[PDB]
């Protein structure tokens, strides 16, 4: 079983920290452009495009939507000021052809949302983020879920990936 995933979210949301929690055991810095992570996790081989989240890299994200099995979207739940930017980016990505497309089996591309930095002062819960972003209206027919996460420790992360992998398997 092979999964291709694109990982999106604003700069400093915790994308790279989170993906490193699911990689094999063997210094994180801001991701310039993107990085491809290819690794095994359990019985699955993952290919993850860990996108840079700075404004200047967001134009790249769409290059990696082709044939994708899932989107992972990481929100800094403690960054209230840019929740409007999070919303516009989710809106922008949903309009793209490769995200819109009906999957081979009739399904729609699934989204795993992380409400990350659950430990940070001022963190909003998954429920609060759904209401603020009006996420349910935005996501429409796309299957999605949202879990509070702590990327430093791995809280929420592993369960999110179970959801992604089970949803992908069911769809393929
Ligand atoms: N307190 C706390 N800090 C976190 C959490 N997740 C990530 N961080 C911290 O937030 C900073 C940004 O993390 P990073 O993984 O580089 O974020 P990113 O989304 O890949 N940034 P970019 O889009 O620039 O590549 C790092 O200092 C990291 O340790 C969390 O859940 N809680
Ligand atoms: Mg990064």
């Amino acid at each position: 079983t092979k999964l291709q995933v694109v990982m999106c979210g604003l700069d400093n949301s915790g994308k790279t920290t989170i993906i490193n929690q699911v990689k094999p055991a063997q210094h994180i810095t801001a991701t310039v452009g993107y990085n491809v992570e290819t690794f095994e996790k359990g019985r699955v081989a993952f290919t993850v495009f860990d996108m840079g989240g700075a404004k200047k890299f967001r134009g790249l994200w769409e290059t990696y939507y082709d044939n994708i099995d899932a989107v992972i979207f990481v929100v800094d739940s403690s960054d209230h000021l840019r929740l409007c930017v999070v919303k516009s980016e989710i809106q922008a990505m949903l309009k793209h052809e490769d995200i819109r497309r009906e999957l081979p089996g009739g399904g729609r591309v699934p989204f795993l949302f992380f409400a990350n930095k659950m430990d940070a002062a001022g963190a909003k819960t998954a429920a609060e983020l759904v209401e603020i972003l009006d996420l349910t209206t935005l996501m429409g027919d796309h299957p999605f879920v949202i879990f509070a996460s702590n990327g430093l420790k791995g809280t929420g992360v592993h369960e999110g990936f179970s959801w992604l992998q089970e949803t992908a398997s069911r769809q393929s």
